[PDB]
């Protein structure tokens, strides 16, 4: 590879200077004939392999805190190096799971949200043995990042991988979702993303209200033992009736949503270590809710009753009767979310603070990975200014990764 | 190997096998992703790119091996070799201009691929023939708002010193002028080459909807200024089925998008002059060529006519007058009867293209970054379409602009 990548935003015709790819770890998935750029997705570590990546990850940690090369730095080194050798794995000190946890956000070249990425609070919950225990820490994270409303983004990290028969996890996909139900004619009752989810909720011994706005019972796995079910306590789940500043008819849709999104799947990769269990949050951006959760076909579907509501011809695409509904949905989205004082970011707000801060990282990082399919919103893109911006994307360690649904993989006792 | 491409709406997964037969680079490594990057002969190098051009055509008619197969590609050598270049014949000039819009992977308008109407300019040598050529074309394709698919091909390059270009970066566009009290007159995407026409003797109307001279180089000669009769120039006043304040705006676009600034690569021969048009799809007008920031920048009056709360951006209100826009937009080419695509329509269509080309042919490059409309993009099909991007040639790439590499 050449050492100076450039990208040009043609909007502004400012040009950066990427160097950071140089220190590009994994895959793409693309190739020198084949870009895979759109497509979604593209038993442990031996000694061997820890020790390259641990020592990749601690020079990094020490070079981050100006103690390159310094006595703690090879102490350290050497702490890890027998560590590794005498139990084939080695542990995190909190300074280095929070720097860790912090760069995993730093790096994920899909979210647009990375301005924030210092500000994150990491909960260590690498002492948790029991499901029951994972639930209080997870309590503790939802009640902490609400805040009542003025959301504060953070992490909880359980204990990481041994030899994989002793995974944590979180079943959910994130921590608080609505269920979906499956009717015999067909037809489905809540959010259609979460039927699958329900159904195993149900075997396990959820008994479902079978309504359209069920907050799911989190499904915890510890150590590898089966996952238990536990419901969050509702006073903690805070919601949002989405209402619509001059439509008075919008209320009576029905409708509303959780103020809380809260990735539980993914799987925090620090030196090597892999961390099967690690929640974070942050808040919403409007479109993540009011374009894609509402008005995707295979979710909640609105569009139509929302148009005929508004009187629209819909017999013509061309009249756009879709793209206006959808902009009324948004902006009522965002209207209740501020009226009722609960922290949210509009696509047009959250692209402005991406781009500065991906200008920021160019300047003092040497680049910043981003993903422009993810990162221009769903909605209105060419009016936003990350859609004129040109992106450079590729895999920096610690990182967030895709890990298989844990019932796929679970050896059930 | 075989790869495949899922659609997360529908769940459609399709196996692509065509990606094997691509030999030019995307841009990409294994370790960095370029897909959002806008821009990524001799007697030795040409005759396996017309080797390979020939035995795919040959294979299209399925005639490969056969005595014409054969017969061509010593025709082909023996020309290379006593001239350094060999001809296209019309038939094989015609495949390949197909082949390279079919190719096309940043174009979501596939899907009418096969119905291009192709003229061929190769025995024009000034520019006054390349006046005419293209006025013909602009005829035919406009067809009295019936618009119709269209390139004209005129002389390939040869030593690079003589080369024909269309100095337009479109056969149709308004002219931008900067204002001396800091803003800009009529489009600020063409200010430059406003300004290159006014150098040239051009006299401009100084309006907001001027439509630019034609500069036409032929041969590699200095460019010569000529004025499209205006009789040609389908234009379409906007106005709103249900805002009547809409038509004081005072705005109108030109009916025909023509881009006459690619080159034009067939089996190593290079076509740097190929002008090709079709239809617009109407976010092409109504969200960009009037809501750039570095376009006409319209989207605060329409919003303030429309009494839009325009104090803080999550009102929407750039949303809101973004729609409005794009409605007036179809409505009056629609109107007028002037051919255009909305971007739901345009996607459905690629969608079924893709399926198409995913079952006759192996597969279909396409570039998820410029086949997404710039609005309202998830409730379009091709958002949730996981799409592969490779380069296969008959194609159309990118060329430097004439006015920094000519010699005057
Ligand atoms: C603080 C406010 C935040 C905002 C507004 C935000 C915004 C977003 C958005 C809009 C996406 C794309 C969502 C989608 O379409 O699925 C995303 C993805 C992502 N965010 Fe953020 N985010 C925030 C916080 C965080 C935090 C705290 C972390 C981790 C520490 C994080 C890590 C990620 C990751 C890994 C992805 C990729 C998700 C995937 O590939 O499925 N984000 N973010
Ligand atoms: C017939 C109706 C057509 C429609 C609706 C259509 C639509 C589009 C659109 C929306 C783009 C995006 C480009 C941009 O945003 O600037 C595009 C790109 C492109 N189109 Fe099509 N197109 C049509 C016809 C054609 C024809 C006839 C050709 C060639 C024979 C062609 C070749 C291309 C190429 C090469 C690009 C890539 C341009 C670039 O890389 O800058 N298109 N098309
Ligand atoms: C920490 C964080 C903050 C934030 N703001 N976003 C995310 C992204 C992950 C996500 C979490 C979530 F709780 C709901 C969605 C949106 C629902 C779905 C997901 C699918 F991609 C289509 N919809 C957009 C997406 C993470
Ligand atoms: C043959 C053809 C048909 C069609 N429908 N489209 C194209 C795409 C190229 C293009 C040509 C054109 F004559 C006007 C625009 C307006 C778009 C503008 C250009 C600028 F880069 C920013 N906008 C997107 C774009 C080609
Ligand atoms: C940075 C990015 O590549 C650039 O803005 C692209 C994005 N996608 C696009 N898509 C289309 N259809 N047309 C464009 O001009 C662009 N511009
Ligand atoms: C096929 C395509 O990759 C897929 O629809 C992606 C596109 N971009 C996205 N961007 C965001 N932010 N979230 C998504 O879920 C997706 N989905
Ligand atoms: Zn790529």
């Amino acid at each position: 590879c050449p050492r100076f990548l450039k990208v040009k935003n043609w909007e502004t015709e400012v040009v950066l200077t990427d160097t950071l790819h140089l220190k590009s770890t994994l895959e793409t998935g693309c190739t020198e004939y084949i870009c895979m750029g759109s497509i979604m997705h593209p038993d442990v570590a031996t000694k061997d392999q820890l020790f390259p990546l641990a020592k990749e990850f601690i020079d990094q940690y020490y070079s981050s805190i100006k103690r390159f090369g310094s006595k703690a730095h090879m102490e350290r080194l050497e702490e890890v190096n027998k560590e590794i050798d005498t139990t084939s794995t080695y542990q995190l000190k909190d300074t280095e799971l929070i720097y860790g946890a912090k760069h995993a956000w730093r790096n994920a070249s899909r979210c647009v949200g990375r301005i924030q990425w210092s500000k994150l609070q990491v909960f260590d919950a690498r002492d948790c043995t029991t499901a029951h225990g994972m639930f209080n820490y997870i309590c503790n994270h939802v009640k902490y990042a609400t805040n009542k409303g003025n959301l504060r983004s953070a992490i909880t990290i359980f204990p990481q991988r041994t030899d994989g028969k002793h995974d944590f996890r979180v079943w959910n996909s994130q921590l608080i979702r609505y269920a979906g139900y499956k009717q015999p004619d067909g037809s489905t009752l809540g959010d259609p993303a979460n039927v699958q989810f329900t159904e195993i909720c149900i075997q396990q011994g959820w008994k479902p209200p079978r309504g359209r706005f069920d907050v799911l019972p989190l499904l915890l796995q510890a150590n590898g033992n089966d996952p238990e079910l536990f419901q969050i306590p509702p006073e903690l789940v805070l919601e949002v009736p989405i209402r619509h500043p001059k439509f008075e008819w919008f209320k009576d849709l029905g409708l509303k949503w959780y103020g809380l999104p809260a990735v539980s799947n993914m799987l925090l990769e620090i030196g090597g270590l892999e961390f099967s269990a690690c929640p974070f949050s942050g808040w919403y951006m409007g479109t993540e809710i009011g374009v894609r959760d509402y008005c995707d076909n295979s979710r909640y579907n609105i569009l139509e009753e929302v148009a005929k509501k508004m009187n629209l011809d819909m017999r013509k695409t061309s009249s756009l009767w879709k793209d206006q509904a959808l902009v009324e949905i948004n902006i009522a989205v965002l209207y209740s979310f501020q009226s009722d004082k609960v922290t949210i970011v509009d696509h047009h707000s959250a692209t402005e603070s991406f781009i500065k801060h991906m200008e920021n990282e160019y300047r003092c990082r040497g680049g910043c990975p981003a993903d422009w399919v993810w990162i221009v919103p769903p909605m209105s893109g060419s009016i936003t200014p990350v859609f004129h911006q040109e992106m450079l994307n590729y895999r920096l360690t610690p990182s967030f990764e895709y890990q298989p649904d844990p019932w796929n993989t679970h050896v059930w006792k």
